[PDB]
């Protein structure tokens, strides 16, 4: 049914957080005579607490809460296919320990800037690409997984609520700049939590779910939710493993919060705690997960069919907070939501227009600008991609599949390229642009199922789907990413070999990296 007591309570909690948005921008509105970096970077003077609350909201979105508790739901995958949270922690750990030292420790303004300062404002602007076509894939998936998890709650038409969200964010990250994107996601992650583990126990007491423990190693209704990895299906696991956790590291929205950090210590310390965090926020996922698995559908008011034969199995918790929960636990879980996507679509949006006008435009096409136009364009910048975000949310329905499509591209292209110029040294331009045409190559003729792309290349082990196209069991994900990685040490290696030794004329070459 429409209730409107609820729908008055999302919107004041939406009023509420623009309010403390708008606080946060005046409160804090940076250096005095420089402020295209005091929206970009925040002043350097994020603490401790605030900023590992911040980015731990930061990862902690809509669309990983329901893809952790899909996996955990459906029979054939289980929790042990349920590699998003163990994925995301030590994806950050790992970032913690290796690469948050070096690019905190001296002071770079985005992640794209050691991109630049190697390979040239060229190959900045192509590494570029990948990385806002995933961020603005991202907030669009969000998005939509906002949208349709509103309109299964309240029953609002879904054009509306999901255009309401994408303002309200797009607004106060205008008005503010990682100010008002890190003091919210204090309260936001704060409400999350509220939200998410308040439901737990509500939703553990109704009468249909039965025995969540006793379904862990045995089977009534379905498959266990604990689920098994097959003998065959190891190399595939670990593929998806891997990138979870090596495609998590390389985001503009991870690398906008280490370089924010006091110091250098209190980056590593950060992601640590955010890699805690994480675990924290997904242990509620995973619950309800396992409580939509072991509920018996026919006592609910759902009734049976399951959700999972109705293909409606992509969205499993708001099904138990809106019929397993009574009313108001099911608006906090759906404020949990709300806010769990509303921080990650803000800082995808604010850090994907952190690329736009820090360096294609500004170190790129307009390199003398002053700082005025810089700010405005900034400004400008946000709104545009977030009415793009929101539109393509909106308009489109493939926006899931070109979600996974566009993240595992950066985790082939940009991840290679961030490893190069960090722990590498004597990485060239030429050796760059292979390794970005030996995966873009590799990824575009391994095919999609979700785009219904027929592969080039047909690796060992394929086998055709339901709808009739060819999917890879071969791991060729981590598979081009480590052929992408080797190919650009040795194209790196070869060219400076031979300009070295003479073979080719020292004015021959065009990127004129290795002669300068
Ligand atoms: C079962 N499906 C629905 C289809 C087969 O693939 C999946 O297992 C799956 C799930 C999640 C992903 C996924 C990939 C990347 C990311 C992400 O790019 C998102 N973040 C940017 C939030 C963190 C970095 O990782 C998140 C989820 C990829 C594939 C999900």
């Amino acid at each position: 049914a429409f209730h409107v007591e609820g729908l008055i309570a999302i919107i004041v909690f939406y009023l509420l957080i623009l309010l403390v948005g708008i606080w946060a921008a005046w409160r804090t509105k940076g250096s005095a005579e420089e402020r295209s970096e005091a929206i970009i970077v925040g002043g350097r003077d994020i603490g401790l607490l605030v900023g590992g609350f911040t980015m731990t909201a930061t990862w902690v979105g809509g669309g990983y809460i329901n893809g952790t508790a899909e996996a955990v739901y459906v029979p054939g995958y289980g929790l042990a296919w349920a590699q998003a949270p163990i994925g995301y922690s030590l994806s950050l750990i790992l970032g913690g320990l290796f690469f948050a030292k070096p690019m905190r420790s001296k002071g770079y303004v985005t992640m794209l800037d050691p991109f630049q300062q190697i390979y040239g404002k060229r190959m900045g602007g192509l590494l570029f690409i990948p990385a806002l076509m995933g961020e603005m894939f991202w907030a669009a998936a969000i998005f939509s997984a906002l949208g349709a998890t509103i309109s299964v709650i309240i029953d609002v038409d879904m054009h509306i609520s999901v255009i309401i969200s994408a303002l309200i964010a797009t607004l106060y990250t205008l008005v503010g700049g990682l100010y008002s994107v890190a003091y919210t996601d204090v309260v936001q992650l704060f409400c999350i939590f509220v939200g998410l583990w308040i439901s737990v126990p509500f939703a553990l007491s109704h009468p249909a779910v039965a025995d969540i423990g006793f379904t862990a190693v045995h089977a009534k209704y379905q498959k266990p939710w604990l689920g098994t990895v097959d003998s065959s299906e190891v190399y595939s696991w670990l593929d998806s493993f891997l990138l979870l956790m090596l495609g998590g590291i390389p985001w503009q929205a991870y690398f906008q919060r280490v370089l924010s950090s006091s110091s250098a210590t209190y980056a590593q310390v950060l992601s640590f705690l955010a890699a805690f965090g994480c675990l924290v926020m997904a242990i509620p996922a995973i619950l309800i997960g396992a409580i939509g698995a072991s509920t018996d559908w026919n006592q609910t008011a759902y009734g049976l069919p399951d959700p999972k034969t109705t293909e409606e199995a992509d969205m499993i918790l708001p099904i138990v907070l809106q019929y397993l929960c009574p009313v108001y636990i099911s608006f906090f879980g759906l404020g949990a939501v709300s806010a769990a996507v509303m921080s990650s679509a803000d800082s995808s949006i604010l850090s994907a227009s952190s690329m736009f006008a820090r360096n294609i435009y500004q170190l790129s096409f307009r390199q003398n600008a002053s700082d005025k136009e810089i700010v405005w364009v900034m400004r400008i910048t946000v709104f545009v991609f977030g009415a793009s975000a929101t539109a393509m949310a909106l308009l489109t329905k493939t926006v899931y599949g070109l979600w996974y499509l566009s993240s595992d591209l950066v985790y082939i292209v940009i991840f290679p390229q961030l490893l190069c110029v960090l722990f590498v040294k004597g990485t060239n331009t030429y050796g760059a642009v292979a390794g970005y045409v030996s995966g873009l190559f590799l990824r575009i003729t391994g095919g999609e199922p979700y785009l219904y792309l027929q592969p080039l290349i047909f690796y060992p082990g394929y086998y055709p789907d339901d709808n009739g196209i060819y999917n890879q069991k071969f791991p060729f994900k981590t598979l081009a990413m480590v052929t992408s990685f080797l190919t650009n040490i040795c194209i790196s290696y070869l060219a400076k070999y031979l300009f070295e030794s003479g073979t080719l004329p020292p004015k021959l070459d065009v990127f004129d990296a290795v002669v300068a």
